[PDB]
C-alpha cells in the first residue's frame, strides 16, 4: 500500500462529473472541480484542467493524470506550510501518508487548523491524537473514511486498508 492506492480507495474513480459528499462538482479520483453550483462552471473548469473539450467526460488516463498532479500538489502544500511540515517531518512513512490524505481531502488550510491534534501527532501521543481528531466535523460527516485515516495515525500500519 502507498498513498496512491490508499486514496484510490478512499475516493473511488469516476469518469463523469459528479457531486461529492458536500455536493460539489468533482471528477476522476476525488478531483474537485469547483464549489460553484453551476454545472457549466464545472464543465468549463474541467476543459481547462484537461486541455480539451470534454463535455463532462474523461478517460482513465486523464483521471490518473489529474490524480498525480493532485498528490504532488498536496505534498508540496504540506512542505510549504509552517504548521504542517514539522509534523510531517517528525513522522514515519505510514503516518505521513495519513497526513497527506487529510490534506488531499481537505486542504492545507483545513488541516492546519487541527492545531491540537497536530501537536499530539508531533509528540507521538497516538491514542490521544486519535481521540482528538474524532472531535471534528470531518469525522462526523465522513466517519468511515475518517476512522480509516485515524487508525492509520494510531497504529502506523495499513491495517484499516487491508
Ligand atoms: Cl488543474
Ligand atoms: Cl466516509
Amino acid at each position: 500500500m502507498n498513498i496512491f492506492e490508499m486514496l484510490r480507495i478512499d475516493e473511488g474513480l469516476r469518469l463523469k462529473i459528479y457531486k461529492d459528499t458536500e455536493g460539489y462538482y468533482t471528477i476522476g479520483i476525488g478531483h474537485l472541480l469547483t464549489k460553484s453550483p453551476s454545472l457549466n462552471a464545472a464543465k468549463s473548469e474541467l476543459d481547462k484542467a484537461i486541455g480539451r473539450n470534454t463535455n463532462g467526460v474523461i478517460t482513465k488516463d486523464e483521471a490518473e493524470k489529474l490524480f498525480n498532479q493532485d498528490v504532488d500538489a498536496a505534498v508540496r502544500g504540506i512542505l510549504r506550510n509552517a504548521k504542517l511540515k514539522p509534523v510531517y517531518d517528525s513522522m514515519d512513512a505510514v503516518r505521513r501518508a495519513a497526513l497527506i490524505n487529510m490534506v488531499f481531502q481537505m486542504g492545507e488550510t483545513g488541516v492546519a487548523g487541527f492545531t491540537n491534534s497536530l501537536r499530539m501527532l508531533q509528540q507521538k501521543r497516538w491514542d490521544e491524537a486519535a481521540v482528538n481528531l474524532a472531535k471534528s466535523r470531518w469525522y462526523n460527516q465522513t466517519p468511515n473514511r475518517a476512522k480509516r485515516v485515524i487508525t492509520t495515525f494510531r497504529t502506523g500500519t495499513w491495517d484499516a486498508y487491508k
